[PDB]
């Protein structure tokens, strides 16, 4: 069984909202399953606490049994963000499904029949998914933990965020390319050059990670052709092989190794480059940049520049109790 | 024959200058490369004045009968920004070969045999190559058409630069994803998601445009595999195949084709999106974006938000006077 008897909810900020603190069309919605949600919870004898960005603080998680964010993977993140308990639920629910995408969020049958979930709650009828999450630890010189909220020598110290889908580092400016010394599972420090990093968990391998590295079903064309120029087959095929190609950069969250990539790594003979992406447990970098910040589920920064080293890893004391419905 | 009897050389700032203003050694070999550059020039009768960021001015330019960038592909480029005249010869001397790699520089014999190439010129031992470069068109509403020197209801406006290498067009943070309508030749507009686009001309298309689109010799050796699996060969064939693809990805400078590229976009059953890249003669971008800019050659900026229209061709009164030495 499974019911709480404590909930805060985390609604997103609708962009109808975003200026007022066919975009009415949204808020309605929005609102209209924000109300679907807290009334099917009061209706099951659940205090509710509903809050925004900044309300929403660790204060108000404490208090909650569990947490849930309406809204996306965004206002997951969010919620996500702020949550280190591994025992503590944390569950999303797709606010806006034509907007939305919502892969952290439940089936979307239960955005308008949520009493129906919370049955197969108290039931039981569905599994806890503990995601691993990435924490990282900074140290070197010159650095500068204090986290930047981007919604508006020294030792290794823990910085106070988890990330689920990835960490991203790279200069703030988009077209200044990016410089570090990189070693992962403690081996040799290799000097690459890119437009950054990307490092996910198998539950961002969905997220960034997946676009910088999925191939084209055109791509995959040309090189196969290219194969025979340099048994043939056609249209279907090729998307036979190149889903498998591109199935191949995912896995489950449960997974605790690390997935990073070089994000565009400059090639020639004065860059000498090393891979663009495998899996490990610990990744370590050293920051040769002079303007780069480190991305945390495109939410929360730090500052990452030179002489900073950010060493990133997976502990099962970060794994994020998730649920699960069919 | 060819010899200018007025040159200005626009000389990089090293390092060791940024900060006055290993990195010694650094400095002394590009000043001890600029030095052999200059009295090359003097030792055959040519005006010369030498300038740096600020001074390189358009006057300067229009006084001297040649332009020298003595730096690497960033110089080149920068010296490549302030010449609109399609007969105005610009000439790169890689300066520092183990640090610059100089695409657009001459044989990098020519750093240190620099009356070399001068007698070159003088007997025309050489040929010439007008580059075509990107000119931009900014209409819309609320625009902001000031350039932005990245180094420290209207309608359309020529903005006072070429691209030589490509545009970018993405939001500044990094981690925002961008949003914006696309059309290209003139087509219906396409609504993409992404980290931005890179419409590069043949020039760049060997530049950021390749680390983009390239793909891997490990994705090839996947995807054969998957092939097979969904006439075998090995490690020899994989980068027999692998380049033949990546060499569909360049281009002659001197071809007028623009090849845009869409920069990690999105998948999924929300947001349907287009083609990766393919070349055309015209594009052009409708930002939804809320906090982006269009950046030229990795040097010159614009704010490009919401409502902005930009619109890229390539016209041959752009294209960039350049030489070619065996
Ligand atoms: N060009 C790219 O590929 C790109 C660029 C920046 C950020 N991102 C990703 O999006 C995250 C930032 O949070 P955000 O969602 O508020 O930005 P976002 O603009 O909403 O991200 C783009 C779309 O990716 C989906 N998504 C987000 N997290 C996902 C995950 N773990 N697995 C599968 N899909 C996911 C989102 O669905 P929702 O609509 O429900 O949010 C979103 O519609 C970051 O983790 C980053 O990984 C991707
Ligand atoms: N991750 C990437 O692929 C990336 C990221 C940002 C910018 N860039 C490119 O670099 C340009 C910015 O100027 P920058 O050179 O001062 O930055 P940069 O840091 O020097 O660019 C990275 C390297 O690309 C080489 N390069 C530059 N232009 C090229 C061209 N037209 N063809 C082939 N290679 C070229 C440069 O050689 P030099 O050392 O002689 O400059 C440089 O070492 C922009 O055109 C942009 O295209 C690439
Ligand atoms: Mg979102
Ligand atoms: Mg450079």
């Amino acid at each position: 069984g499974f019911r709480p008897s404590r909930v805060v909810v985390v609604a997103k900020t609708t962009r109808y909202e975003f200026e007022q603190q066919g975009l009415l069309e949204r808020h309605h919605i929005h609102t209209k399953n924000v109300e679907h949600i807290i009334d099917s919870l009061r209706n099951e004898g659940i205090e509710v606490r509903l809050v925004k960005r900044r309300e929403y603080d660790e204060e108000t998680v404490r208090w909650a049994d569990a947490v849930i964010a309406a809204g996306g993977d965004g206002t997951m993140l969010l919620a996500a963000s702020k949550v280190l308990d591994r025992l503590k639920p944390v569950i999303g629910v797709n606010t806006d499904p034509e907007r939305s995408e919502g892969h952290l969020c439940l089936p979307v049958r239960y955005t308008h029949s949520f009493p129906e979930a919370l049955q197969k709650f108290y039931r039981g009828e569905f599994r806890w998914l503990w995601r691993q999450r990435i924490r990282l630890y900074l140290e070197g010189t010159g650095i500068n933990p204090v986290p930047v909220d981007l919604h508006e020598a020294s030792g290794p110290q823990l910085l106070p965020v988890r990330a689920l889908n990835e960490v991203f580092i790279g200069e703030s400016l988009s077209s200044r390319a990016s410089y570090y010394e990189i070693s992962v599972d403690d081996g040799p420090w290799e000097k690459q050059k890119s437009s950054g990093l990307n490092l996910c968990t198998g539950t961002g391998s969905k997220a960034w990670s997946f676009n910088i590295n999925r191939v084209a079903t055109q791509a995959v064309e040309d090189v196969l052709n290219i194969a025979k120029r340099q048994l043939p087959l056609n249209r279907e095929l090729v998307e036979k092989v190149t889903n498998e190609y591109n199935e191949s950069l995912l896995y489950s969250p449960e997974e605790p190794k690390i997935l990073f990539s070089i994000r565009e790594p400059i090639a020639n003979r004065v860059f000498s480059s090393s891979r663009q992406r495998c899996f490990s447990s610990k990744v370590c970098v050293r920051s040769r940049c002079w303007d780069a910040c480190m991305v945390v589920d495109g939410g929360t920064s730090f500052e990452f520049n030179d002489g900073a080293i950010a060493s990133m890893m997976i502990n099962k004391e970060d794994e994020l109790r998730t649920v699960l419905l069919e």
